[PDB]
């Protein structure tokens, strides 16, 4: 009884670690020819820190990442504080875990290192997947192939598993864009007094989220959401420039302007205008994360949902075993579709932490306390 996970992202590697720790025989196949530390920040709330606790990674992750005392929502133009969401020691006491902001590449690397060695394969690009009935044949672009009893679809937004299941999918134009940059140097130390640990700068049609990536506060990361022309480039990221960011964020608070001046290299990433409806499973194939329920990143919860899917899916396979995968896949959708729908409608309103609201329904969620029924 073997599980084949397609895709070694944050979601797939989390499923690999959790399912292997539960006793299952899991192998992962990643299309990237090598592993890359992404070189960006990521936010990890207490609800997912509890999943990292089950992997034995929470204590370690608390050592690298930055622990912001507050989430500040600030008006981009005036700098007025729209919300001051208490985290820090309050988050630990009220939600049972810490709210951390951390280097995504170092988290991604530590996650894959938690998988049993010799079971993660790079350069394995899935081209064809055939549900033979009793088993599934996976065909890779390098000519090699494998077989497993179930396949986990963790191939992200451009999931080949969703494609072979539902078809080519209609084209989605990219009308928005996301600038990203890591800031180190004396440019950070010169303005460190005005650089807050975790703050989102809002305006009328754009935003900039900024936070530190380590506990040492020696690295500062921002990620934006700006209207943009239709993305028709050969790559998933193009090099931006200070002139582009200055024009995009004209009128913003001097702190935001200082941030743009402090950069050395800025990359630009396209964002989809729309996403398809969730597809949880069909036959022996089961999906998680962006492959299952692609969403707008307005809530900074996508990867957290991918790991939550991995945790809930493991709880369901532990209850039924691979011999009864259909019941496991049904129990996994039934125990996740309401939470995923709630996150979907909040990113739809694009209002997450704009004003002073109670984030307990996200951070205080107990994935392991839920009854599967
Ligand atoms: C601007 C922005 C900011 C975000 N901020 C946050 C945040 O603060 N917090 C948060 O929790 N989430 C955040 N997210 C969401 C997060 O980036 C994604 O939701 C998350 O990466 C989804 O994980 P995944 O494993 O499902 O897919 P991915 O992370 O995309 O991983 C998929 C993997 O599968 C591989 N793959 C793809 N196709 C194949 C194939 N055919 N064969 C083999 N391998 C394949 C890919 O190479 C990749 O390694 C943000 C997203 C954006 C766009």
């Amino acid at each position: 009884q073997k599980i084949a996970i397609v895709g070694a992202g944050l979601g797939g590697a989390a499923a690999a670690t959790l399912l292997q720790q539960a006793g299952f025989d899991v192998e992962v196949f990643e299309q990237a020819p090598a592993f890359t530390r992404l070189g960006a920040g990521i936010q990890i709330g207490p609800n997912v820190m509890k999943i990292f606790r089950r992997m034995g990674l929470e204590q370690k992750l608390e050592l690298m990442g930055s622990h912001p005392d507050f989430w500040f929502s600030r008006d981009g133009n005036t700098g007025d504080y729209l919300s001051r969401i208490p985290l820090g020691e309050f988050a630990r006491r009220e939600y049972g875990a810490a709210y951390i902001t951390i280097h995504r590449g170092d988290l991604h690397a530590l996650q894959i290192e938690a998988i049993q060695p010799g079971t993660v394969h790079f350069g394995k690009r899935l081209e064809k997947i055939v549900d033979e009935g009793d088993q599934v044949r996976l065909d890779f672009a390098d000519g090699t192939h494998t077989v497993a009893d179930i396949v986990i679809g963790a191939d992200g937004i451009h999931s080949k598993i969703r494609e072979e299941l539902l078809g080519a999918e209609a084209p989605i134009y990219s009308g928005w864009v996301a600038h990203r940059a890591l800031i180190r140097g004396v440019n950070l130390a010169q303005h460190a007094d005005v650089f807050e640990p975790c703050v989102k700068w809002w305006s009328e049609d754009r935003h900039m989220m900024v936070y530190y990536t380590t506990g040492k506060r020696d690295e500062y990361y921002f990620v934006t959401g700006v209207p943009h022309e239709a993305w028709d480039f050969q790559g998933a990221f193009v090099d931006s420039s200070q002139e582009e960011m200055r024009a995009a964020f004209e009128g913003y608070h001097p702190t935001v302007q200082k941030l743009i001046d402090a950069t050395e290299s800025i990359t630009k990433w396209p964002l989809r205008n729309r996403n398809p409806l969730p597809l949880w499973s069909r036959g022996r194939l089961v999906l998680l994360g962006d492959a299952c329920h692609p969403m707008k990143p307005h809530m900074a919860q996508g990867a957290c949902m991918a790991i939550e899917d991995a945790a809930m899916l493991t709880r369901c396979l532990q209850e039924t075993g691979l011999s009864d995968h259909r019941t496991a896949f049904a129990l996994y959708e039934a125990n996740r579709k309401e939470r995923a729908s709630q996150v979907q409608s909040v990113s739809n309103a694009n209002t997450w932490l704009y004003s002073q609201e109670d984030p307990a329904w996200v951070y205080g969620y107990d994935l392991y306390g839920q009854q599967l029924e």
